[PDB]
C-alpha cells in the first residue's frame, strides 16, 4: 500500500475510490465499477450510508475476497453516519444496519457526513410541504461520544469527520473529556479550493485531510462554461509531464499529504489513478499550482444553506 | 400544427424540443433524436449558434424533408445569437454561419441569446489568467436593430429575445424608431419558477413567453445537491398526474400551455419524446391551475452564473 498513518495508529491508503454514483445511473452500477476499481489497483473505497450503494459495494468486495483477489484486511472501507441519523442513540444503529447491508464485521472509517442535523426518519432529505428541509439540533460532541463507542466497539477501526470547518473541528478537539481526537476531515478539495487555512490546521491538530471532488464535477451555459479540468494551467502541465489534466491534479494533493478520493464511470479512467504514483511535480510547478486557488466551491450543499451548523459560510 | 400567433403574424408551434445536449454526448446525437422528434410529430426546434449541434440537426431536418415526412414551411426552427457576436455587424455574419452548417435558406426564429456582451473571437467564454470572464459592452438597441434587418433581408422569419428581464424589454421596446417588437422572450420557467410577473408583463406587450427547464434541472453536479428532492419529486404533481392519470412531467408541461407559454423540452430517451405529444390530449381544470401556481418559490435552476458578475446580468432585477 501507498499508505498514510492516521493519529489512532490506524493506516489508510493515500488513493481511494469513490462510490457515489450519478442519480441516473442504477445502484447496481456501483458493484461493477468497485470490482474494476478492486482489479486496477484500488484498496481504499470510499461511501456512506446515504448513497445507498452499500450492498453493492459489499458485494463486489466480497466477490473479489471469494476469488482470491483481495482480503478484507486489505480492503480500507470507509462509511459515514447521515443528518438524520446524528442523534447519539442513532449512530451505533445506523452503523450497524450498513454493516448488515455490507455483510462486514467491521468498517475501517466511520465519518460523522455533514455537521447539521436532520428530522430523524427513513427519508435522507425530509422536507416540508415548501420543499425545504426540516433541520434538527443535536450536540456534535455527543454525536462524537457515540462514534467513540463505535471504535471501541470494534464495529469501526477509526472514526473521523466530513464537511467539517475548523471551529466545529475545535468543538470536537476542546471537548472535555475527549477519548478519540478524528483522524481525518474529509472536505472538498482542488486546485480552484486548495484549503489552504484548513489543511494546515489539521496538519496543526495532527488530522490528515481526505479531499472529494478533486476533478471538479445543468443548464447549457452552466454545463458548458469552463470548469476545473479545463484549466489551461493544468492542460499545460499535462502536456509537459506527459500525463492528463486530471493525474495533474491528483498528484498536487498527493504532494501536499492530502488522501485522495476520486470517481469515474470508464475503466480505462478508473485504471489511470495508479498513474498518480509515477511521477512527480517541481517544486515551481506545485507554486504554479497553487495560484489557482480561487475559492470556487463546486459542492456547496446548498439545500442545507440555511441550517444553523452550515459549515461553509466561515473563511475555513 | 398546435401553433399560436406571433405578434409578427407568424405562428410558431407551443410544443417544441430544445437541442442542447449534455457535454457528455457526441454533437452527432442531436441527429438521432432530431429524426426521432421528427416521427414523433415534433415540428419546432430549438437551437443556437452556440450549441455547435446546428449542422446536425440540419441533417437530419433535411433528411425528414428529402424522404417527404415533412417539408421545410412544416418546420419552425430555432437559432440565437451567442454574447461574443452581439456587435451590430456580427449579428449576421453569425445567422449566415449557421445557415450555412444547417444548409438553410433562412430560420424561422432568431433571437438574442443573453442581453450580455461577451469579448469578440471563436472562443465562446473567453476569460483572463485569473479565469473570469471578459466582459464587453454593447448596445443592445443597435443589436436589435441588427437583428431587424436580418429580418428584412429574410434570413429568418421573426426576431425575438431570451433571457432578458421586464426592464431589459423595455429597453427594445421604447426604442426611437423601432420596426419589429421581439415575439418572445424565451426564459426558465416551471412550477417552481412560474414567472408570472414577468409573463403578465410580456401579454401587456404582445410578447410570447418561451419556457425552457420546464421541468427542473440539477446544475450541481455533486451528490448531495444532485440527489436532493427536484421539481418531479413535487407531491402536487405526482397527486395530480394520478388523478388525470398522466405523468408529472406532463402536468408540469400542460400547466404551461394553459398559461399561453410555449414550452421547450428535451430528452436523450425516445419514449420520453414520444410521450410529449401526450399533453395534447388532456385539459387541466381550472381548479387544479390555481393549485399548480401555488408551487412558486423563485427557485431558478438556470442562473448562467459565470455572468453573475456582468452589468447586465437579467437575473438580478425582481422579473
Amino acid at each position: 500500500c501507498h499508505c498514510v498513518i492516521l493519529n489512532d495508529g490506524n493506516f489508510i491508503p493515500v488513493l481511494g475510490f469513490g462510490t457515489a454514483l450519478p442519480l441516473e445511473c442504477p445502484k447496481s452500477k456501483a458493484k461493477e465499477l468497485t470490482k474494476i476499481a478492486i482489479d486496477a489497483g484500488f484498496h481504499h473505497f470510499d461511501s456512506a450510508s446515504v448513497y445507498n450503494t452499500e450492498d453493492h459495494v459489499g458485494e463486489a468486495i466480497r466477490s473479489k475476497i471469494a476469488d482470491g483477489t483481495v482480503r478484507r484486511e486489505d480492503i480500507f472501507y470507509t462509511s459515514k453516519v447521515w443528518c438524520t441519523s446524528l442523534h447519539p442513540e442513532l449512530v451505533r444503529a445506523s452503523l450497524e444496519r450498513s454493516l448488515q447491508k455490507l455483510q462486514f464485521d467491521y468498517v475501517d472509517l466511520y465519518l460523522i457526513h455533514y455537521p447539521m442535523a436532520l428530522k430523524p426518519g427513513e427519508e435522507n432529505f425530509p422536507v416540508d410541504e415548501h420543499g425545504k428541509l426540516i433541520f434538527d439540533r443535536v450536540d456534535l460532541c455527543a454525536t462524537w461520544e457515540a462514534m467513540e463507542k463505535c471504535k471501541d466497539a470494534g464495529l469501526t477501526k477509526s472514526i473521523g469527520v466530513s464537511n467539517f470547518n475548523y471551529r466545529q473541528l475545535e468543538m470536537i478537539l476542546n471537548k472535555p473529556g475527549l477519548k478519540y481526537k478524528p483522524v481525518c476531515n474529509q472536505v472538498e478539495c482542488h486546485p480552484y479550493l486548495n484549503q489552504m487555512k484548513l489543511l494546515d490546521f489539521c496538519k496543526s491538530k495532527d488530522i490528515v485531510l481526505v479531499a472529494y471532488g478533486v476533478l471538479g464535477t445543468g443548464g447549457w451555459v452552466d454545463q458548458n462554461s469552463p470548469v476545473l479540468l479545463d484549466e489551461p494551467v493544468l492542460g499545460s502541465m499535462a502536456k509537459k509531464y506527459n500525463r492528463t489534466p486530471a493525474l495533474i491534479a491528483l498528484r498536487y494533493q498527493l504532494q501536499r499529504g492530502i488522501v485522495v478520493l476520486n470517481t469515474s464511470l470508464k475503466e480505462e479512467r478508473i485504471k489511470e489513478n495508479m498513474q498518480v504514483f509515477e511521477f512527480q511535480l517541481s517544486s515551481e510547478d506545485m507554486k504554479v499550482l497553487d495560484g489557482l486557488n480561487r475559492n470556487m466551491r463546486y459542492i456547496p450543499a446548498a439545500i442545507f444553506k440555511g441550517h444553523p451548523n452550515w459549515p461553509f459560510l466561515d473563511e475555513y
